[PDB]
């Protein structure tokens, strides 16, 4: 109960789309009543709204075009029929959200983006307005749709993004009416459209939208979010500001946005965003891009910001997560790449802070390093054991297994250890014997061997970035492991 | 006769494909004959085709859902529907190609745009295949109809061309079967795509493009078209290729294709693709972008081609048009770009090539300026005249009358002219006396003055690039006027 008592529904979908086309002809505009005709035809909408629920026979839908008709109507003249279809199509889009089966929902999906949804649903969301309680609802149904398109399968969210929906979702957020639940949604859905996809970090810039972002955060500059809603919604806007980031042009243009300067105040007056912008800064230095990023900061007395975060971290513990590893890999990661980028009279400084209160810096990084191999050692016991464990089970290890593995050591802290051996060679090859000495000093005393440090280095080299180029890549590795000589 | 005469065919059409719509879905795939209602709806297509040559009454075409219907038509299992709706669509898009009315057409464009018939021309068109000589016919009408949409509103070509066509476009032309008149309409709509449109030739750059350009011609090397049908396509290849390398990022990859070697080969031997080749060479050149292009040209002895064409122009003439400033016009640019650009050993060469054989090459530049001027002189009196005249009339001199005063200098060989110019001053800013006194020594000898000149520099200077970017601009305006101290 039932199979194609629905094909019905469709038939009569169909039967009624027509005879309200006819009537809608026969009545020039300006006829008052022609209406329950039109009201009558969606009362199926709805009743379909039941369709979804079904085991999905979506191909129906689609063959018998259901979809095609269903778009269609997102253009009508009157809104409640748009609505109504946005309404249900989130309902075969949501469900759809269950694990299976694929066989509806790949065909149906695949209809809709054939049929340009996002480029027809965009064009409703600028008509729908004036906040209605029910054009209200009307949008967010609309956003909906998206996530579960995007979550499902997210490519139709780059060339949908691009139809049209981008470029709205960068409007209302700039829109000066006052934050509501809506406003909040469209930050999710951007994020969502920029989580992986490059094309629209270059789109989204290519509209100013950097000093949209920066100046939403902007406001929250002196004084945290008045509610816990709206604090979601700003850190949606850093994830979305993060991963334009993560495109090299977007750096010039965070830049020219006053991007480090804003990070900068939200990190000098420590609260609640302090976390979030140390994450940015982190992002927009990250390359050989990050490069002019690495002068300004240091210009703007980023080095005066940094660093105490370096010598100690915070908050053993603030309820909000920004701790303990995920601080530490920024910072210094940030130095990593201020070392590895930094030149000229900027570089200097930077060494200098190396060597300050005789080299106090450098004995941090030592305390920070041996925590962190202490952890990876560790880590990598228990693979070895699960690793011997599974020849006895006689289990394969497996691409998929590699996976799960690399995740522990990533979760031990990987990755800040890569950073701060780095960071410890980047200081080496500085020719100043002080640090140096230290360093050495420092592992002699005791029992850790500067060769165990290499054997990191070149973990970090092979994989070194992942990654701009085959050129750009063994280039970059030569660069890392050449400075593995005067270590 | 008529009207709505045919709004009887609208109804009839919609009420057609309902009745197919119902038919298809009683009848399971394999039933063999349900067709005949499927043959006879597009009759009134074929009947409908009629309607477009009525005086236009579009709007009802769109308000009334015709559109719509349409271009959902245009995914149908069977191919002569489709076909048969391209077909329809070509009539009601070439005629509508007539100057007037603007009401029908304005409102008919508008809905395809909305409803993103690209997209759908092209999901078509990739089924399409095998040529058929009835398919075949099918992409040429597909192509027609962006053509007359391209004409008419040239904006719904790069959103359009993006949704797919573009890309299809690249394909067929990539593809190995023979030459055909298909092959040849592709050029003629890629052209059009990227006339001047930044964003389509990011897009074809984007997509190995250049290289299937450049390898299309590749072919035309050594040999000309075996037609004069293949000929108008290699031209149209060559505009293409242009108009990408205006697009700054092109450059680049025109130098990783051999692009600078192909044009050279091309020139080298002397027919009948050099004319174009040395078109394309120029655009490569042209701006702080055609940096690199500028110094590989050196290195690959493009001073050994380009400086012959310089000291003799042909051909005196050749029955395709390459004559005769046109070729003037690219060869100084060239050179022009050369200097602006060139930098270390590389512009040495280029200047020792001015003081060749004495600076013959010194005084074929001041053959070619007192011609252009003397032509320019004249063509600004004529201006003069019709300026009085025009106030004598009592008309007004006017943007429209400003924009037909321009054409007239140019016409005259005005760019030539302060290429020249600024070569001429770019020459005697490197210090070298003879060039120098030569310059002097001839503009005495007689009757020009140097500050004529400088009239010119200045007026090359103000419109200087049309344009990069303000400060690009006045950058640049710096720069030029910089040399006229030392001149």
């Amino acid at each position: 109960l039932d199979e194609s008592s629905v094909k019905k529904m469709i038939l009569t979908f169909e039967k009624r789309s027509y005879k309200n086309q006819e009537l809608r002809i026969k009545f020039p505009d300006n006829p008052e009543k022609f209406m329950e005709s039109e009201l009558d035809l969606n009362d199926i909408i709805q009743e379909m709204h039941v369709v979804a629920t079904m085991p999905d026979l979506y191909h129906l839908l689609v063959e018998l075009n259901a979809v095609q008709s269903l778009l269609g109507l997102l253009g009508h003249d009157n809104t409640d029929v748009s609505i109504a279809v946005v309404d249900l199509l989130q309902e075969l889009t949501d469900i759809d959200t269950l694990h299976e089966s694929e066989e509806g929902a790949e065909v149906l999906i695949d209809a809709l983006v054939d049929g340009q949804v996002v480029a027809l649903l965009v064009q409703n969301l600028e008509r729908l307005d004036e906040s209605v309680k029910e054009e209200a609802d009307g949008v967010h149904n609309t956003l909906a749709i998206v996530e579960n398109m995007a979550e499902f399968r997210p490519e139709m969210c780059t060339e949908g993004a691009q139809q049209g929906l981008l470029q709205w979702l960068l409007k209302r957020l700039k829109a000066k009416m006052p934050f509501d639940a809506n406003k909040l949604y469209c930050s999710e859905v951007l994020a969502i459209l920029l989580q992986d996809n490059d094309e629209n970090r270059e789109l989204l810039g290519e509209l100013d939208g950097i000093d949209v972002l920066l100046q939403q955060l902007s406001v929250f500059k002196r004084h945290n979010p008045s509610t816990a809603e709206e604090q979601e919604m700003m850190e949606n806007l850093f994830d979305s500001l993060c991963s334009c980031l993560m495109l090299s042009s977007n750096r010039e243009r965070f830049l020219k946005g006053e991007g480090l300067q804003l990070m900068n105040l939200m990190l000098r007056e420590k609260k609640i965003s302090r976390s979030s912008a140390l994450k940015v800064l982190d992002h927009a230095m990250i390359g050989p891009e990050g490069t002019d990023n690495c002068h300004k900061f240091v210009d703007i007395l980023g080095l005066r910001t940094i660093f105490p975060l370096f010598m100690k971290s915070p908050r053993k513990i603030k309820k909000v997560g920004t701790t303990e590893k995920e601080h530490e890999e920024h910072v210094c990661s940030i130095l990593a790449s201020l070392l590895r980028n930094l030149r000229g009279q900027q570089r200097t400084r930077l060494l200098n802070k190396f060597t300050e209160n005789d080299s106090e810096k450098v004995d941090r990084l030592m305390e920070l390093h041996f925590k962190y191999l202490g952890a990876m050692q560790v880590a990598d016991k228990k693979i070895e054991g699960e690793k011997h464990d599974m020849v006895r089970r006689g289990e394969i290890i497996d691409n998929d297994t590699e996976e799960e593995f690399y995740l522990r050591r990533l979760d031990a802290g990987l990755f800040v250890l890569q950073h701060i051996c780095y960071i410890m060679a980047e200081i080496c090859n500085a020719n100043v014997p002080q640090i140096r000495q230290r360093v050495h000093q420092i592992l002699n005393m005791r029992g850790s061997s500067i060769k165990i440090v290499r054997h990191i280095i070149k973990e970090y080299a092979e994989n070194i970035g992942d990654g701009r180029s085959p050129e750009f890549r063994e280039n970059e590795q030569k660069r890392i492991l050449g400075l593995l000589e005067n270590f």
